[PDB]
């Protein structure tokens, strides 16, 4: 049913033995928690202060202040590395399990293997097979930190941002705050590290992605929950983050049930000011990154999960530095008298997006929707519907290097950076497929980046197959052609300004033009580029108009 | 830690497979769920009719008025049949496991089995081994009713109460209203209607042992509650039943998780007014038992599960046909603001008891405690601490036959009858503890049985090691006798009327008394009966006082 005998499935090794973390999640709350608390206290003390002392405070209309940097603004491609423990078994149903984005999840199987992957889950990996034994198998042999890096500038991106800490809390970094880190799980390196080295090395924008609550944290509680509660003082902290529906704020902990799902977190009476503040002001104190991408802020409001206070932080602490910037997933600033309202109730809708106030750009997932092309915005998506890899991935399931092309081309048209999800395998390795639309990008982009990076919306976005960009200044029009237009190009929509001159990228003849009587400008093409136009440029042919 | 190689510990077989039921539950769904729902609406009305027409109304007042059946107050000794898919593992800790009860919970293995006893399931049976891997088990190929009815008869017991539907929902007898019932999963027999002929038979009081709420069960809903529930229309419908924290009231249904822990369950849109209701009033038509004993009356307040419905119900199809009784486990009248006060605070159990006002009698749990002997109530309890067959249960962990008559006889002199739980193992055999004890229980009532039956408590309960009980009509007093008396019985507690004669039950003769100057009865014991008194009456010795 889900087991084949295909060398590229993920599968149960013959030599599986149960991974059992030296320290049980007992043995960290005797061992370490006290220790944690303590260190996260006088780590906030310190956060706070510098918010009380900073430009930026903590609230709504004080972070609203803060604007998208140019870099961000003229950056349009980056690349987002979505590698975890997930990676290992490398699956979601090539159709029929997608998300209200219109993606899929491999990425969410350390959740879903116990519900909506449970059959494949069992019959591939095995029932007695848990969340935690796939971190021993993460095992980073085939990943080069410096080879992604240098992929990445070779595509044409302009910033680069890891999965440093998923849903399930494993933290590419190597941190004090939990053990459950690719230092001591996993591929044995501080990932991040590497990672953040490399980008330094290569001058790209480096991002911190940080899932603000974790599906499952381990908590100390003054009261029990139940009769049947095994162990004293300790739960399980439960938000929204699940999007089922489970037992909140509280579940019974119970160690042969929990224990294999959270290995190395160490359990905090507060999961936001012990551990989740913290862990985020050490990774950004660190390693310095660029860009924060919040996700999993849906879990708890910010009036509870105080990434408000995060996000302060982290605009002050560049302040003098650099410039910054903080995607939209912050979390809701309802209160929790909204919240109840929308809960009970399109009129939900509407009340919900009026919480939506936090960060400097919106994050469509997959679908681009109806995204208003007057602020900026990001959208996220690999080359198909998987987010994390799937090994059923090919050719058929995955956008041609055309198709992603002239997409690329309609989202920076219309104000948008692309966040291109690449997706390796539990060794690190990128697929084949992937790499080919990474190569194909870069190589379209030797000819045409001129007419992307530091480029704006103009006045129209498209006609028919051409896509319009201007150069921040104004003086350049950048036509981009989704099909040769043949012998001539012909542009109806208005040019008000004078034209000193046109070119197609690719080619350094310059072109002839006329304007026509009716108001159309008239492009012939050299009768030498129509042999074999794909020699200029691949899929999109881009013609430059210099004004005046 | 778990996997013996003791022959006695119930384990995964070598040729285990997956128990797939024919019908899915979404095949239950499309095939079954109109049917059931289009028998409950007219069951519903029907059942509502009668309660209008009849003398006892659904609410607090009207109940109240129901007085105790003389033969439930003479009767002392009932015999609770703890036997269903949880007594094929036959586990809890003997020790460390125990509830607020102080009892320990075999029969809550199939809820437990994935939490509180996870690591012994995993070890024993095996991940892949679900809760409903335990119906084909449940052989019943060494359980005889008629043999069971006849323990019951002479042990002394007069009523039997089996457990004909616990909080999994399986039921004992073959219902219209799931399919998770004992014809068609299990021991292919109506094991109630079979129980029910043979009370019949032996002119034995029957209980109806029945779980208001289950642990789970699947439920047609317009809206589904997440973007990854994979099957529309339905969910789970969880309530308080459970004891540990949930998702309340409904859970997203996902097959590979749920389907085999409710095989046979037929969806409905109302678990209450669609299945409870219908199925109550099934049992009570078809078998016409004498009791009704509620359990698992705390998933819900009785204003959403409507078990005031059920025993207006119950009283009134009684009506001049037989005198019945119902124990006090129906649910709480509190409203939805005192339930909340409970949740947010000795404050709490205060309110919470000001909501338990219905029911015939108390039913203290294992735990006698403080009862109010004034009022009738009835004590639950095995020989050991187990609710349920336990296959680690043996003479330390279990009352000896001297300790089990000694407490049934304080019970009974305390106005109390025991409701005695035999729990037998998988194939309805029931261990030979159980049996010794119910040997010493019956040999003992066959020469004390009159001392215990039709009895009342007297002025005086107990004085030193006696306890005494009066005949209902007052004419006889009768004191047992904890230790053996010796050459001499002294009671101290003065006795007003004269006395006609003196007998120790067991022997034929008519002992001598003299009454001395302090006021005390003194009773010459026959040398005869000095060597060997135990050959009378073993443990407790009840001497039977004659008045005017
Ligand atoms: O594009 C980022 C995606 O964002 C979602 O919010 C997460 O829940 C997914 O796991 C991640 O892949
Ligand atoms: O006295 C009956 C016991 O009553 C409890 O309420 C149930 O939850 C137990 O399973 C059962 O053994
Ligand atoms: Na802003
Ligand atoms: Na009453």
């Amino acid at each position: 049913k889900h087991l084949t005998d295909n060398i590229l499935q993920p599968k149960r090794s013959s030599d599986f033995m149960a991974f059992k973390y030296e320290y049980s999640t007992v043995d960290l709350y005797r061992e370490f928690s006290e220790s944690i608390m303590d260190k996260a206290r006088s780590e906030v003390e310190i956060l706070e202060s510098v918010n009380r002392q900073g430009r930026y405070k903590p609230n709504v209309e004080s972070l609203k202040l803060h604007e998208v940097p140019e870099w961000f603004e003229d950056a349009k491609l980056g690349i987002f590395l979505d590698w975890g423990p997930w990676s290992v078994p490398g699956y979601a149903p090539l159709k029929g399990a997608e998300a209200s984005t219109g993606g899929s999840y491999p990425d969410w199987y350390e959740f879903l293997m116990d519900n909506l992957y449970k059959e494949y889950h069992d019959e591939v990996w095995g029932a007695d097979f848990r969340r935690d034994d796939f971190l021993p198998l993460l095992t980073g042999e085939n990943f080069n930190s410096e080879e992604y890096m240098l992929l990445a500038v070779n595509s044409g991106a302009k910033y680069f941002v890891p999965f440093t800490k998923h849903h399930a809390g494993w933290t590419m970094w190597e941190s004090e705050f939990t053990k459950r880190n690719a230092v001591e799980m996993g591929p044995g390196r501080d990932i991040y590290k590497e990672l953040i080295e490399a980008g330094k090395k290569y001058d790209m924008k480096m991002g911190f992605y940080f899932s603000v609550s974790e599906w499952e944290y381990p908590v100390i509680v003054d009261q029990n929950l139940s009769q049947w509660d095994p162990v004293k003082n300790l739960a399980i902290f439960q938000d929204a983050l699940g999007q089922i529906p489970r037992a909140t704020p509280l579940a019974s902990y119970f160690p042969a049930l929990h224990d294999r799902m959270i290995s190395g977190k160490i359990p905090v009476k507060d999961y936001f000011a012990d551990y989740m503040i913290p862990s985020f002001k050490e990774a950004v104190d660190k390693y310095d990154p660029d860009l924060v991408w919040y996700d999993g802020g849906w879990g708890s409001p910010v009036s509870i999960s105080r990434t408000m206070e995060t996000s302060a932080y982290f605009y002050n602490q560049a302040e003098g530095k650099k410039d910054v910037v903080i995607n939209n997933r912050a979390g809701s600033s309802l209160s929790e008298d909204d919240l109840i309202k929308v809960r009970d109730l399109d009129e939900a809708m509407k009340i919900y997006l009026s919480g939506q106030q936090l960060g400097d750009y919106g994050t469509p997932e997959f679908t681009i929707g109806d995204v208003d092309i007057q602020s900026k915005w990001e959208v996220c998506r690999s080359i198909s519907p998987a987010f994390g890899y799937n090994w059923q991935d090919d050719e058929a399931s995955s956008l041609s290097g055309e198709e992603l092309i002239k997409l690329f081309v309609d989202i920076v048209a219309n104000n948008g950076n692309l966040l291109l999800v690449i997706s390796p395998d539990g060794s690190g390795k990128l697929p084949d497929i992937q790499k080919d639309r990474l190569l194909e990008l870069g190589d379209w982009m030797k000819v045409n980046a001129e007419s992307i990076h530091n480029t704006r919306p103009w006045k129209v976005q498209k006609e028919n197959d051409k896509f319009f960009t201007k150069s921040k200044d104004g003086k350049s029009l950048f036509v981009h052609c989704t099909n040769w237009p043949g012998e001539n190009l012909i542009i109806n929509t208005p040019i008000e300004e004078g034209i000193k001159g046109i070119k197609l990228l690719g080619s350094d003849i310059n072109l002839q033009f006329t304007k026509a009587s009716n108001g159309n400008l008239e492009i012939p093409i050299p009768k030498d580029f129509q042999n074999n136009p794909s020699l200029i440029s691949k899929y999109v042919w881009t013609f430059k108009i210099d004004l005046n």
